[PDB]
RNA sequence: GAAUCUCUUUGCCUUUUGGCUUAGAUCAAGUGUAGUAUCUGUUCUUGUAACAACUGAAAUGACCUAGGCUC
């Protein structure tokens, strides 16, 4: 239990990370703000990912 | 009773793994794109006799203190 709960909340931290940058990132695109091929990349990805959750 | 050895079970053991990213990407393409570098064979290359002169070289080793004669 205890280092399965730790391993949780560490997961969830990553997450609220990774969703928030992920966000950001999608913000900056549609914006226009200097964003990397590979790195608008990641974002349709993991966006797309999101958007299947 | 004490010494030791052999086997079995439990505990202890790699009853199996040292990262992250868009599961990293793709199981596809008359490719495009940028750069970096030089080659084929065919040929040139006097004799005879007489007189004057020498009779012989080289190797290493035997003597003496690189040099000097002998074998």
């Amino acid at each position: 239990a205890p280092i399965k709960k730790i391993i949780e909340r560490y997961i969830k931290s990553k997450a609220d990370a990774w969703v928030s940058a992920a966000h950001y990132n999608r913000e900056r695109i549609k914006r226009g703000a200097h964003v990397e091929k590979t790195m608008v990349k990641k974002n349709l990805g993991r966006l797309t990912r999101l958007w299947i959750k």
